[PDB]
């Protein structure tokens, strides 16, 4: 018999009226869901690479520095690890639900009045967020340095969960994994994906390589 703790964590409620509008949003042009998975876990990249300089052993736990991009069209799934600084279990309740951001608020507003396009939401520092216009339920493990690997997730609800990951160690770094909806599985077809992938790498530093996994 296996045993695991699952934590349950309640989401600040302008982040949770975010998930609300993002799941009810209509939008056409969700592919900003990429841009935004490309952007942070580039991001990520940035914070260990930068550390890198002013001291090298922080890459001592996962050498390389490089993005995954795994389309599942029987798992009805799309992965991205990247293998950035990763975030510890205190950062994932911090960074991911608990604690709001300031443009949370402006940003809802100006979606509303128009002033803000769906497609603008990384400028508002809640880019995350954006994996719920294609996906049911989103759940992230990362691995930072300084802690053991855990698991979040969430089906968007008032709710998300984290508790210690027992999967696919990562030696180092953040794995997203989208439960894609029925509507929105086109997004897992390789040649849409490849495309879309390289459309929004045009500006990226790192090394992307797309595992298209097959029945």
């Amino acid at each position: 018999m296996a045993e695991s703790q699952v934590e349950r964590f309640t989401f600040q409620a302008e982040i949770n009226q975010l998930m609300s509008l993002i799941i009810n949003t209509f939008y056409s042009n969700k592919e900003v869901f990429l841009r935004e998975l490309i952007s942070n876990a580039s991001d990520a990249l940035d914070k260990i690479r930068y550390q890198s300089l002013t001291d090298a052993s922080v890459l001592e736990s996962k050498t390389e520095l490089e993005i995954k991009i795994i389309p599942d069209k029987t798992a009805k799934t799309l992965t991205l690890i990247d293998s950035g600084i990763g975030m510890t279990k205190t950062d994932m309740v911090k960074n991911l639900g608990t604690i709001a951001r300031s443009g949370t608020k402006n940003f809802m507003e100006q979606l509303q009045s128009g002033a803000a396009d769906i497609s603008m939401i990384g400028q508002f520092g809640v880019g995350f967020y954006s994996a719920y216009l294609v996906a049911d339920t989103v759940i992230v493990h990362s691995k930072n340095n300084d802690d053991e690997q855990y698991v979040w997730e969430s089906s968007a609800g008032g709710e998300f969960t984290i508790a210690l990951d027992h999967t696919e160690p990562l030696g180092r770094g953040t794995k997203i994994v989208l439960h894609m909806k029925e509507d929105q599985l086109d997004y897992l077809d390789e040649t849409k994906i490849k495309n879309l992938v390289k459309k929004h790498s045009e500006f990226i530093q790192y090394p992307i390589s797309l595992l298209t996994i097959k029945e």
